[PDB]
């Protein structure tokens, strides 16, 4: 088990995690080593495949030239998993395209073969026990799973053979319902992983813990006081958006509707959809929500949307903020640093009011802003922004987190 915590039956939520003892803000509840994990293709060469350390001068796999490592030991330790892809990448070349979900699922299957017994990743919840919601899958989801199975068979048969279709339908469903993305300090996608004990926690829009990552290790820290017997809740989703938007995503992705305090009262809905006629507002919300999914030179789509929404929506409106954030990202890709800074400066204050006290989204925006300032020679403003990020991260990531050490070095180097 896990010290100070227990698995229990949470009414209407299946299994959950319950506190045996109190936890205060910032306390580490537990840490969970990844059961299986994969570095995203676009981050190859930036992070070690084995331990996810971000550093320059990584060593390259001599066989495939498409995996990178801290050293020969990280390389050796990753081989049981990397061998699933090493030769196939060479053989298939530009015709190697398994989805990240397929890549992760292959690693689960490999791990099951070499380590059938319960792992240190499964102290309270085992991978084989994962919820699948099999009976709730529509044709779209079932078709996607069949595509994933076809790709698994085609790309990974050398080490995995051709696993039974029925058993793979269940497993792919489980991976979708329980998989985690690993993100860096700016919430940029690093890869995907299975953290079985972390997956036990149910969702709230007023979560009492935040999950962060230290390489491939998941860490769970309190962001509210937790009393004996209280359920431990994490957020599955971006908390910026209004109640209907949040629950549409929870229904589609996780087959539940949230009944937390934020969802019951809808307290923050008004401030999120701040107006500067009822039918005009509803038509604008419908438009904004549709336009977001369309994105889900792209600046035009953002600029036109902002102008159109400006007629009804104030600047602090979450739909306005969303577009500003997307525009900022595009400017960051084009390397229009001044453009991205202008958007970031407009985002940060209203953005910080919509999120909870400790939010990774807010910390990451402060970091982006801080690094833009530093790059554009605004060192005083950069230092202040980076310190704002650190204040949140000390609670969420722990005071001793490598990210905090790095950010402090950025303050000292500038
Ligand atoms: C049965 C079924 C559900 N789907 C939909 C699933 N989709 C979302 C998940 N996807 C992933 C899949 C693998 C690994 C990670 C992810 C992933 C994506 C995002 C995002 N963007 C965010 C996160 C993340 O870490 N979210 C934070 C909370 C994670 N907790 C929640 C509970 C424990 C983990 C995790 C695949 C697509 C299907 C779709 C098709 C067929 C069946 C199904
Ligand atoms: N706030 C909530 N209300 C209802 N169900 C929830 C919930 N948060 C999580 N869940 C359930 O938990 C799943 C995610 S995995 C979390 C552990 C799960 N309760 C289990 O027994 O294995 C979701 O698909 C949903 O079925
Ligand atoms: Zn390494
Ligand atoms: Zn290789
Ligand atoms: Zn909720
Ligand atoms: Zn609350």
């Amino acid at each position: 088990g896990l010290g100070g915590l227990e698995r229990f039956c949470s009414p209407g939520k299946g299994r959950g995690l319950r506190a045996l003892q109190p936890f205060q803000v910032g306390d580490l509840l537990f840490s969970c080593p990844a059961y299986a994990y994969v570095l995203t293709v676009n981050e190859r060469g930036n992070h070690c495949e084995y331990c996810f350390t971000r550093k320059e001068g990584l060593s390259k796999c001599g066989r495939c030239k498409q995996a990178f490592y801290c050293n020969v030991e990280c390389q050796k330790e990753d081989w049981p998993m990397h061998k699933l892809e090493c030769s196939p990448m060479v053989v298939f070349g530009e015709n190697w395209n398994p989805s990240e979900t397929v890549r992760l699922t292959a690693r689960i299957l490999a791990k099951q073969k070499i380590h059938p017994e319960r792992t240190p990743s499964e102290k309270l919840l085992a991978v084989k026990e994962f919820e699948s919601h099999l009976d709730k899958l529509d044709n779209e989801k079932k078709d996607l799973i069949q595509s994933d199975i076809a790709a698994l068979h085609h790309f990974y048969s050398k080490h995995l053979g051709f696993p039974d279709n029925d058993s793979l339908v269940v497993l792919f469903a489980q991976v979708n319902c329980n998989g985690f993305t690993i993100e860096d300090e700016e919430l940029s996608h690093l890869g995907s992983a299975i953290f079985p004990d972390v997956a036990l926690m149910n969702h709230s829009c007023c979560p009492n813990v935040i999950v962060t990552y230290k390489g491939t290790l998941a860490e769970v820290r309190a962001v509210q006081e937790i009393k004996p017997g209280e359920e431990v809740f994490t957020s599955y989703i971006d908390l910026l958006y209004p109640t209907e938007d949040r629950n549409d995503r929870l229904r589609d992705s996780y087959f539940f509707t949230c009944e937390c305090q934020e969802c019951t009262t809808k307290d923050k809905d008004k401030a999120k959809v701040e107006i500067r006629k009822a039918e005009a507002i509803r038509d604008m919300v419908r438009y904004a929500r549709n336009v977001i999914e369309e994105f889900r030179e792209l600046l035009e789509i953002c600029e036109l949307s902002q102008e159109k929404m400006s007629s009804v929506f104030e600047d602090s409106n979450v739909y306005m903020l969303h577009m500003m954030y997307q525009a900022m990202g595009v400017c960051l890709y084009m390397q229009d640093w001044e453009g991205a800074l202008q958007y970031g400066q407009k985002i940060i204050k209203p953005y910080s009011k919509h999120y909870p006290l400790y939010s990774l989204n807010v910390a990451s925006m402060w970091l982006k802003l801080g690094r833009l300032y530093m790059g554009l020679e605004h060192k005083a403003a950069g230092e202040k922004a980076l310190k704002k990020a650190i204040a949140i991260m000390e609670v969420a990531h722990g005071k001793d987190h490598p990210y905090i050490s790095e950010i402090k070095q950025e303050i000292e180097s500038h």
